[PDB]
């Protein structure tokens, strides 16, 4: 009757929601496992995992920090007088702020323990030596000192992903979404290399908080930034992204990052190009964080890129070892890894097996400004159904041709089955989406068709009241091809 | 074969809305009438209606406008320095804008009508002769020129509403929304009478812009403002406003208005209280608007407070005319004017007979902050269910806790029916809901459960994934009792 129930390596999103839940609904023994107990380096994530620490919260405090910058501006068109060659950001003043918010959220979990029987925390490195001992390192070195050896009837494999790397002369010289949260002072000149959304938030936060003069590079590899959005909404983004003084970069990566004598970083680009920037940061990707888990040790399977290989139920192949969260690389957002995580407590401990729904799901770039999209594409959607209509519409709220901000066109994209009518997805362009995006994703849980949003009286005036004013679709798809 | 298949009274929401679809749509003869075609003095509502004019386009740039006060104030907590002392609000400013934005929707509607063959646009106030005779007047006045008279099958009024005055001493002093929105200096003192939004929505762009060391006062005669509203929205909103600075007088009406040798209007409150103010902006009710259109030529019935009795096709007692919009006095919004309108062409110039539905029509407050609401407060549901089922939520946004407003809560509370968990009422108090709740209009039309709420994953961080939270009831009504738990 082993000393734990459950033994959950990584107090992240997953593993955190797990963990409390089989401790305070189930009466389960409960080891969590992670590296830290407050944000910042030398682990950057801590208990709360990458969302808290270094993740969605701090980033949102960010860029609501960054929208000032656009406000400030646009109050002139409404009547509002004040000393704009005095506008001054501060970027300490901003850090400091944020710190403050990360601490408080860190301290909250602290006392989240003191108030679970049975839930336990545990410093240090997990890692695998049988299916049933969860081994406590004080470091990610294999034969490193062993702390613990925590014996488990059951072992949750949720440790989140981590900023991937280019393997170039001058990759130590950048620095990944970690670093960039505790920047001394904000960049002057600053290049975001890649075009997900971790690097079109971080530029538009960068290019917020430059010194008069400044510059904001976003440098992506690729033809369109966003790769996996709505393809019309992705060019759209790019220009009101330029709009705002933001210069993208597509067909552009660094060769060889440099050191110049001043501290600040040479790029030469492999088109040619060379360029300084006070900072370099590498938004590439996340992958899949198990490397020094030892899953060799337990059997467990991982993909080619790292990813633990799980079932609907985010099960193993060893039928007591369990993968949520990023980790296991399905859908890498905090919700889904939270439900992932209150799934897997009804399914093995509630016998009332439950796998999440990895479809419909709704998500938000912060982008300035941002994006709300959920469901599919009409690239997916086009090759998974007879004909698919889609539906678009832009406009530029009246309020900005007041502001002067006129390039911020507001811009709503359905895609459907012709057949029957359903949703597929939703994609939005300009303020508010990540707000009206929300309950657009219960709509479409619950399988509305466009009949429904065209059959609702509209909330006017607002952005959202767009979604039920589409009745014709712009063109087709059917069979595969593009049509009318 | 007659003169005009549709003469339609009223060039506003619901009025263009009928007048563009039959023409357009069902190539038919149709004449629309209204007094001016610019927005302004003398009239004020014109082309375009009410929401265009003197409504919700004007009122919205406003309120955006005057949102800046606290953004800009707010931007502190994050790190932006500024010269404070420097800001000051140019009312003057917004109006111009304001002003322009408007004209460009009035130089379109022009456009409308050159470019629509069967639509044509008739000048003048429309009075009715007989159920097939519209006379297009030059006044109000029964014995004015008649300008042009207009023979036609159909006749469809959708005259709007008006502002509701008070018969107090003084009245006369006061202004109401459609003066303001042409005010030529920002008040620095303001009386706003009223509990309405429209009352609520003013107080807030007047506290905004007002000169400083200056005070709104908003008094209403209820207890709390907002009648109609989720009880605890209503009582959070309040603390929100006096927070702001709005001075919220409940239990107060004035008795009296007087003017005061500098100009401004001195007044003596029913409770005997007196104060004087730059402005006194009367928002205390909108009745509908049919007084001078002899509905008594033709036959048409009227209700006590001159709402043109209809059926739930639009058609008055009188089968060739139907009455759209605040004139039918149903639920006073410029969507649902739109959405009736389009119905009544289907029912008349495509026999697709079709009725608007008043309900679940989802709704916002422009206040500051504003709300999103949509379906039956608890009371109401309440009366109508043995087991009705609370879930509430309300928390300070964390970016409140670096501005400064930390006062600043977003609340939620939905009501479902507790037998079969359907959602009756979803309720927001916080910026964004005006959007938010659009799309849980669309849910609860399509007649969600509160588990397809929870049961929808979250979208982080935002103020709207709260939706999706709310998994445990706080408290019932079991056979209109309220009570901790069902027994
Ligand atoms: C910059 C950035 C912005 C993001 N913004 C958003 C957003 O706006 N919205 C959103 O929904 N999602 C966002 N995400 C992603 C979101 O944070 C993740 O999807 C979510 O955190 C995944 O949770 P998880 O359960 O996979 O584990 P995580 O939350 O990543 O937690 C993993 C935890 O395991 C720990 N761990 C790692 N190795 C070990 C080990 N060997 N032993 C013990 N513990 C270990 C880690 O230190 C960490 O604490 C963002 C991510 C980043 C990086
Ligand atoms: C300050 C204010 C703010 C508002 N904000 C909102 C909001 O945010 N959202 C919302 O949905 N609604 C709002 N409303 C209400 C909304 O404007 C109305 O519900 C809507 O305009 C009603 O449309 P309608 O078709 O009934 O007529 P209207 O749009 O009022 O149009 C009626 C037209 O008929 C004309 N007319 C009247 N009598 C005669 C006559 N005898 N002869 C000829 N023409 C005549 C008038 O000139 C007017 O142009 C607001 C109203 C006010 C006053």
């Amino acid at each position: 009757s082993r000393a734990y129930d459950l033994v959950v390596i990584g107090a992240g999103s997953g593993g955190l929601e797990a963990g409390w839940n089989a401790a305070s609904l189930h009466k389960k023994r409960v080891a969590v496992i992670d590296l830290q107990k407050h944000h910042g380096p030398p682990h950057y994530a801590a208990l709360g995992g990458t969302c808290v620490n270094v993740g969605c919260v701090p980033k949102k405090l960010m860029v609501t920090g960054a929208n000032y910058m656009d406000t400030i501006r646009e109050s002139a068109g409404f009547g509002w007088e004040l000393d704009r060659e005095s506008v001054r950001p501060n970027w300490k003043a901003l850090i400091a702020a944020k710190n403050k918010a990360v601490s408080g959220i860190n301290d909250s979990y602290e006392g989240m323990f003191a108030d679970t029987e049975g839930l336990t925390f545990h410093q240090g490195f997990g890692a695998l030596q049988d299916n049933h001992t969860v081994l406590v390192r004080e470091s990610a070195d294999p034969n490193s000192a062993v702390l613990e050896t925590l014996d488990t009837e059951y072992i949750l494999l949720a440790t989140g992903s981590w900023p991937q790397h280019l393997g170039i002369e001058g990759d130590d010289l950048c620095i990944t979404s970690n670093e960039a949260f505790y920047l001394d002072e904000a960049p002057k000149r600053a290049l975001c290399v890649g075009g997900g959304y971790i690097s079109i938030e971080f530029a538009g936060i960068f290019n917020a908080y430059k010194a008069r003069g400044g510059q904001v590079d976003l440098a992506y590899r690729g033809d369109m930034i966003l790769r996996g959005f709505d393809s019309e909404l992705r060019k759209q983004l790019t220009e009101q992204l330029r709009a705002n003084g933001i210069n993208v970069r597509t067909h552009e990566n660094p060769a060889k990052v440099t050191k110049n004598a001043d501290g600040t970083r040479h790029v030469v680009f492999e088109s040619g190009a060379e360029a300084d920037y006070d900072v370099v940061m590498l938004a590439i990707g996340r992958v899949p964080r198990s490397q020094t888990l030892q899953l060799e040790k337990a059997g467990v399977e991982v993909a080619k890129n790292g990813a633990i290989k799980v079932d609907a139920y985010s099960k193993t192949n060893v039928d007591n070892i369990y993968a949520i969260g990023d980790v296991t690389d399905r859908v890498m957002l905090t919700p889904v890894a939270i439900n992932e995580g209150a799934a897997f407590v009804d399914t093995v401990f509630a016998n009332k097996p439950r796998a999440t729904d990895h479809t419909k799901v709704a998500c938000a770039v912060f982008s300035i400004p941002p994006m709300g999209v959920c469901g599919y594409v009409e690239e997916d959607a086009a090759k998974k159904y007879d004909q698919v209509a889609v539906y678009e519409s832009s406009f530029t709220p009246l309020m900005h041709n007041i502001s002067g901000s006129t390039y911020k066109k507001f811009m709503v994209r359905i895609v459907t089955n012709h057949a029957d009518g359903e949703v597929l997805g939703v994609h939005m362009l300009g303020d508010s989406s990540p707000e009206i995006i929300q309950s657009v994703a219960i709509c479409l849980k619950m399988g509305a068709k466009i009949s429904d949003f065209y059959n609702t009286i509209g909330v006017h005036p607002t952005s959202a009241e767009e979604l039920c004013s589409m009745r014709t679709p712009a063109y087709f798809y059917e069979k595969g091809k593009r049509v009318e």
